[PDB]
């Protein structure tokens, strides 16, 4: 029979050895092993340290599956819409094939969102008599979307950039219009090979940059990363679609991907294991054999024997692929072998995306005190239109944004209301991270060895809680004292998305690449290697896919291997949906 | 005899070497071998690619020696002043001893510095007529020093904090005093275990932060450090005394301390040799004996054969370290041998400081425009502290700081007038590195494998000088589209230090450590490590000094080895300059 090995058991990995099986292409005699660094709870209560799977985790407060519950990692995803060609196409079709599509809600935004800017406090409807404090004329009384939807347009011009199709060819062959005016760009100049803030800062100053970076929304992204495919995603004409989530969390998601693959498994005769507290050590290839070995999560740094497959899926971030480099990388490795995620091509096209680092502080309350009269600045989080919303609220602070999930549970459980606290940047990385040790300790974990998201979200520090506590007072009494009109939180607790394994919350494609081409030939890294032997060694998750803020790109990646390699029927409709940009 | 064996020739590592051959340690028989991975000009033109050595780079205009220069690295020192005992000891000594002193001059700073801030223009002195545009009353009317001084006396309150042995006690014993006011942090906590950021920001909130962040001098530093030594640092009792550089470049110390040590160790049959391009590739440990792989620049990973020595000194930064360490991280090491670097105790100290990344853009004009009658904004370089000053300006901007070094030629017939560029911190890496590369062109080299600072200053691309000068536009004239105005540059480079090797600009001491444990034992890392039979390796340079913003900090780390672990003869006066500092 054929063996199909994946390392990690993400997202990515998750929906593979679904496909394979009851796609019908692992057979009856076949084995689909899986390996995972992590122990997640895939067998219920008990089973594991955490609910699976990598950046998603349901969070329930006490880890009781009848309570409230925040998401520590993924929390939404937009439904897909035939008639339109927007949304998460595979993402909707496998909530639909697991049985989950009666789970799926709304998850509504307030379309009035509480902007905390530069210590004033500013319903987003009042810009127009209640100009944000920035020196921008004209863009400071309106959104900060307007200016995300001038400055896209500023790029693209005439082109055609409303479809995914047309905004995949943007990032190839998009170009500043002959009517860009800047001192720093020309007119047409290649839209690809220019750094989005670079260019925002030039069109609009820093601060119209600065407006966009604190008032702008969540899915509006603004680092330095690729301005073809920064424009087209910020846009006027950038995907979109109905927010849902799936009642009980997306976890539960993935614990089905694992449960339906393994019983669709038993019924096909196909051997299906999931190995959890197991890494991918060291991979290389002796011409098209995928050699690897495995290291416990106890000693992740050392190998065990030298182990053989010929179909290997990679199904983990680049800060994941970079600790698997790194143990061949100096070493003096066998006669006749390719030392692959080394290779020239494959180093310079995993450099094709950015990292954007991300903490996600989860309290729950036991009760919702943002809504009690006497707050100066309430959330906006019920009517300006007709249903009960979620926030956010926006800031200038290093806590950039505010989720309120309140009583999200079935009702049963004794009442708990969730908050959502978001950081993120390479600006703030390092002003939340001392904040995870207690004040009272020294560091006892080397920062790179701290698999804190991989085991669960950790308790925050008395010093955590009452920063965030200050930050709320300041966002919603604008008085830092009143911090102690806030109740304690009943349970509180972090993941820090930056620390290994996964190196990043998100990913960007980088200025300076063709973005299709590492798209489609990453995948398969014996491709970047001039007069290397094929071998069926993939790389695949959201990093490297056209839908990276979401599961749907580690789905899309993963389903485009599929397709290619393996000559996989897919279960999309790619008719208006590529799953990958073509070149 | 007795063999020294020093991998990296950078200013610590070249010290090292200076001391033990004109100390006599090294005696008539006896060999220092030097392994630098670079290849810098010791030996005059045409000997090596830059100046020396390691973050210290003098760069003359066009390759002419007689052409005004910029400091692409390191720029200035404090001279001592042994009357107050006060200032950079063994860069003065050093100076005195290779003889130098004749080329010392004065660095001068404005006492009125241009701001520009959320585009606003205000001269510092005029603070009370035009308050700076941040929302935090009464330090909006002052300069930020006032600000930094008053945030440091609320972290100190009555600690003596003046003297070098005071402020290191101050580091492992300080703790807020009882009237500490803050929701965050209790009266009596461990300052040490606090970060810098953190606590700023409660004290002073967003804006004052920011407005520290951005108007505040050079040696300024906000990000979120060990607030016991930021506190100390920062306060109106701060290490002082005369600001001075060496004219004709500080990179002159550097090839003086190798000519004449070669000189000296001839007089003295020690031999000594200099191996450039050729790094430590890898380094462990049998018993005392140090075995290590060196490797070629042309192929930096692929060690060659064990080499041993009973004397070694790693006189290389963190992210140096790192690479060394990462080549025997994930090997099957040989019987009887500790993997040193990969040490638990050795890895957490190591960790014992965090990274600031900087970028430095070095611009040489052919008439300093900055003068010209018609700026609205010139810099107030000529009067206000009495004699002509370098600036700087400061901005909210990416780049956040000018120094203006003009005409400092000498014996050119067509003098050009340099300016130096500052781009730092974690927020901005991003944003400066796609200027690196050319807008018509894609990434070649992956990110982590580019040595630019190691091979020299880099021609800046057509778009980085393009945003320098918009950035100068909008200091000097209020007006982006005045970048016309500012003459094209006759040559325009760039360092990035925070690629690798450095991986940084600048390493400050982080929260939740002893600094002083770290300082003292991370120098002997076998000391780190239960069992372990004691070994001759040391790891020196200014990363784990009590002076990491200065050459100064490589000097004491290599003094205080060669006083600890070789028994020499200090060449300092440490009555009131404890080198580093004592537990
Ligand atoms: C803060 C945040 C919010 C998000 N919000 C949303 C959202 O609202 N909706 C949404 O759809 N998406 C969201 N995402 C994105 C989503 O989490 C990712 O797209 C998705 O998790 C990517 O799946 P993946 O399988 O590619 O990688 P990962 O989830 O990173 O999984 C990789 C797996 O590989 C394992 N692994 C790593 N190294 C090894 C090794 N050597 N051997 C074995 N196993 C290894 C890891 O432990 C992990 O289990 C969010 C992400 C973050 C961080
Ligand atoms: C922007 C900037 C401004 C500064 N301003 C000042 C200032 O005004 N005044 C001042 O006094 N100081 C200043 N400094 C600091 C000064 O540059 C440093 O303190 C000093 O260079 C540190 O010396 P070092 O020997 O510890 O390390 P480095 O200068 O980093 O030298 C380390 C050496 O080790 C080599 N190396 C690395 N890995 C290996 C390997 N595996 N094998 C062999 N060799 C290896 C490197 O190539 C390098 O030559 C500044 C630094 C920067 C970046
Ligand atoms: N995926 C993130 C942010 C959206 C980014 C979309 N560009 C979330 O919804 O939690
Ligand atoms: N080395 C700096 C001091 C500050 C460095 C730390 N950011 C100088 O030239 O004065």
């Amino acid at each position: 029979g054929t063996t199909y090995t994946i390392f990690g058991a993400g997202p990515a990995g998750l929906y593979t050895a679904w496909r394979l099986v009851t796609g019908g292409k692992a057979v009856a005699g076949d084995t689909i092993q899986l390996y995972e660094w992590g122990d997640y709870a895939f067998d219920g209560p008990g089973s594991g340290t955490r609910l699976p799977a990598g950046r998603i985790v349901t969070h329930f407060c006490n880890d009781d599956p009848k309570q409230s519950y925040i998401e520590a990692g993924g929390m939404r995803f937009i439904e897909w819409d035939g008639t339109k060609s927007q949304g998460h196409q595979l993402v909707t079709l496998t909530i639909q094939a697991l049985g989950l599509s009666g789970k799926v809600i709304d998850f509504n935004t307030t379309d009035n969102p509480l902007l905390f800017l530069r210590e004033e406090h500013i319903y987003q409807n009042d810009l127009a008599t209640h100009p944000a404090p920035y020196n921008t004329p004209g863009n400071n009384e309106q959104p900060a979307a307007t200016l995300f939807s001038n400055i896209s347009a500023l790029i693209t011009g005439d082109a055609p950039v409303s479809t995914r199709t047309q905004q995949c060819a943007f990032y190839g062959s998009g170009r500043l219009p002959s009517t860009f005016n800047s001192f720093v760009y020309p007119p047409g100049s290649i839209a690809g090979n220019i750094g989005y803030w670079n260019v925002f800062y030039d069109q609009a100053g820093n601060e119209g940059y600065e407006y966009a970076a604190d008032a702008g929304g969540y899915t509006s992204n603004v680092i330095n990363w690729n301005a073809a495919n920064a424009a087209v995603y910020n846009g006027e004409f950038a995907p979109g679609g109905a927010f849902k989530t799936v009642n009980g969390g997306y976890s539960q998601v993935f614990v089905q991907l694992y449960q339906q693959t393994l019983a669709a498994a038993q019924e096909a005769g196909v051997a299906f294991t999931l190995t959890q507290r197991t890494r991918l050590h060291s991979v290389w290839l002796e011409d098209d054999v995928v050699n690897y070995r495995l290291a416990s999560a106890e000693n992740p740094f050392k190998g065990g024997a030298v182990q053989t497959t010929q179909n290997a899926f990679l199904a983990m971030p680049p800060a994941s692929l970079d600790l698997v480099a790194e143990a061949t990388r100096y070493a003096d490795m066998p006669e006749g072998t390719l030392d692959i995620l080394n290779a020239e091509g494959v180093q310079l096209y995993m450099d094709g995306v950015i990292r954007q680092p991300s903490m996600r502080v989860m309290l729950f309350f036991d009760r919702p005190w943002w809504t009690d009269a006497d707050v100066p600045y309430p959330p906006d989080l019920t009517s300006d239109g007709a249903p009960n919303t979620f926030g956010p609220t926006i800031t200038d602070l290093p806590l950039r944004q505010v989720y309120y999930f309140g009583n999200n549970s079935d009702g049963t459980a004794n009442p708990v209301y969730g908050v959502l606290a978001s950081y993120d940047d390479m600006q703030y990385v390092q002003f939340w991270q001392e904040l995870e040790i207690d004040v009272g300790e020294r560091r006892k974990v080397p920062i790179d060895q701290d698999y804190q998201v991989l085991f669960g979200p950790r308790k925050a520090t008395d010093t955590m809680i009452r920063m965030v506590l200050l930050e709320l007072a300041k966002v919603h009494w604008g008085d830092p004292n009143a911090a102690h009109q806030i109740p304690w939180p009943v349970e509180a607790i972090f993941n820090d998305f930056s620390l290994n394994p996964f190196g990043a919350g998100y990913h960007a494609w980088a200025a300076h690449y063709d973005i299709c081409d590492v798209m489609q030939r990453i995948r398969q890294p014996t491709g970047l290697v001039p007069g290397a032997t094929a071998a069926n060694l993939f790389i695949i998750g959201e990093a490297y896919s056209n839908d990276q803020a979401w599961v749907e790109g580690a789905f899309c990646t993963a389903e485009s291997v599929l397709v290619d390699y393996y000559g996989m029927t897919t279960i999309a409709d790619t008719t208006n949906y590529p799953l990958i940009c073509a070149c």
